Parts: structure tokens; sequence; C-alpha cells
């Protein structure tokens, strides 16, 4: 369904260099994880009905960083400015689907296709449409499903996402990393899921969620057996979610 816009070469040229720049700033800096929930929680404001809201850019507004939800992610918009503003060609919103591509790319993810044209948009969509980690499977469907329109599989495949980094109990109040390796991309998220709650390991209510729905839990148990799966159908979702409202 998607018809993405043609920009110039001169905007092309700016994006491969950009993306090898956050290569190296995001490695260096150790914020994977934090450049990826900020690319992915801030699409995942998308509503299908209204076509408002999604990776435009909004989340650099106070207004929208200002969101309990998004407690810390004015810390990710902070360390990104120096480097957008050698960049002065690109939107905002490509810039930051850009370093969500690349944190999973620099801790050894798949390649998620990027296409480059979004538009920076002046409005915040309104509080309140982020995934709650505190409610389940019926939740996850009316937000991934009914207000972005992705599927089921892209549900479970994203949830992955939280195989790298960690919550904050200053930020969201949940405290501690899904995995043994939270800098390093691969399918430890659903392995961990599976074997229990091992101590010093994070599971939230969302995540857990996953295991008792009968659609979600063959999901999680093919990713948890089949990594090259997981990796396929997570840079399927990225991509969609990163694309919400963009090119169709
Ligand atoms: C499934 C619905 C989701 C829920 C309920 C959820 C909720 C949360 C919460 C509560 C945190 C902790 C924030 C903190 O205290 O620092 C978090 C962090 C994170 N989220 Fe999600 N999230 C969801 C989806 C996603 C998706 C789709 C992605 C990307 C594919 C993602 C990527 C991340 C990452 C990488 C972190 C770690 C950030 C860090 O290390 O600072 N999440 N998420
Ligand atoms: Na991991």
């Amino acid at each position: 369904g998607k018809s993405y816009p043609t920009v110039s070469a001169d905007y092309q040229k700016a994006v491969e260099k950009a993306k090898k720049k956050l290569r190296g700033f995001i490695a260096e800096k150790r914020c994977a994880p934090l450049m990826l929930r900020l690319a992915a929680h801030s699409a995942g404001t998308f509503d299908k009905g209204t076509k408002t809201g999604g990776p435009f850019g909004t989340i650099k507004h106070p207004a929208e960083l200002a969101h309990s939800a998004n407690n810390g992610l004015d810390i990710a918009v902070r360390l990104l400015e120096p480097l957008k503003a050698e960049f002065p060609i690109l939107s905002y919103a490509d810039f930051y689907q850009l370093a969500g591509v690349v944190a999973v790319e620099v801790t050894g993810g798949p390649e998620v296709p990027f296409h480059p044209g979004r538009e920076d948009k002046p409005e915040p969509p309104p509080e309140g449409r982020l995934p709650d980690a505190t409610k389940g499977s019926d939740h996850l469907r009316d937000v991934f499903g009914k207000a972005m329109g992705l599927t089921d599989q892209d549900i479970v495949a994203l949830s992955g996402g939280h195989t790298i980094g960690a919550a904050h109990k200053e930020r969201s109040g949940f405290e501690g990393p899904w995995t043994s390796n939270p800098l390093i991309f691969d399918n430890s998220y659903f392995t961990e899921l599976l074997s229990g709650e091992k101590e010093g390991l994070l599971q939230l209510p969302s995540d857990k969620a996953l295991l008792s729905d009968p659609v979600f839990r063959p999901l999680v148990d093919k990713y948890a057996a089949d990594e090259d799966a997981f990796f396929a159908d997570y840079a399927e979702a990225h991509q969609k979610l990163s694309e919400l409202g963009f090119a169709d």
C-alpha cells in the first residue's frame, strides 16, 4: 500500500551520510535502546481512522515530551540535536526513524528498510494513545490493531524490541533490563519470557500478556525457537511501524 515520495539527490546524500554518523554516535554513546524507544514509541501515536499522529517529528515538541509515558525521551531528543544540525535538509521525522533503524542495526539486529520523505507536522497528537505496560492482550490489539493498523504478528515481533534496553524507576517506574545482554539485538526477550521470571530481569504485564493469548503465544514460541524468523518478522513490523501514515 506504499507509494514513497520523491526526494532530491541532495536529500538522499544526506540520508546516507547521516546513517553513518548515527552508527558511530549511537554506538559510542551506548544509547541504541533509548533511540529505538524514541523512534518506535513515538511512531505509535498513529490513529488510522483519523490519519492523525504517527512518526512525524512531533515528539521533538516539549508538549509531547511532557506526556508522562514519554518520561526520559527528552534525553533522546537532546542527544540527537547536535547531529541533526549537521543535516539541516533532513526532516526530524526522517531523522528519528533513521536513528531507530540504526539502533537496531548497530546492536546486531536486522537491516530494516528505510525510505525518506516524512514531513514534520505542526501539531502533536493528543496524550493517551501509547501502549500501557500495565494492560493486556485486548489493550494491545486496541492500540496496535484498531489505532495503528498493524497485525497480531507485528505486535509480538515489535514487543521483541525490548530485547535491548531497560526500564527505569524514575521514568516508567518499572526497573531493569529484559535480557542479560541489553545492548545486543537477538531473540532472548522471547527465551526469557518463556523460562519464567529470572532474578534481575524485567517482564512488564504487557510482555506477559503475549504468553496467555491464543494467537500471540505461538509467535512467542516461534521467535524463541527461530531467531532468523524473528529477525524477518521484526524487520517487516519495524518498517511498517516507522511508516505509519506515511506514503499511505
Ligand atoms: C508492546 C507495547 C509496548 C509497551 C507496553 C512498552 C512499554 C515500555 C516501557 C514501560 C518501557 C520502560 C521505559 C523506562 O522506564 O525507561 C519501555 C522501554 C523500551 N521500549 Fe517499549 N513498549 C512497547 C512497545 C515497544 C516497541 C514497539 C518498541 C520498538 C520496537 C519498544 C522499544 C523499547 C526499548 C528499546 C526500550 C528500552 C529503552 C531504554 O533502554 O531506555 N517498545 N517500553
Ligand atoms: Na538481548
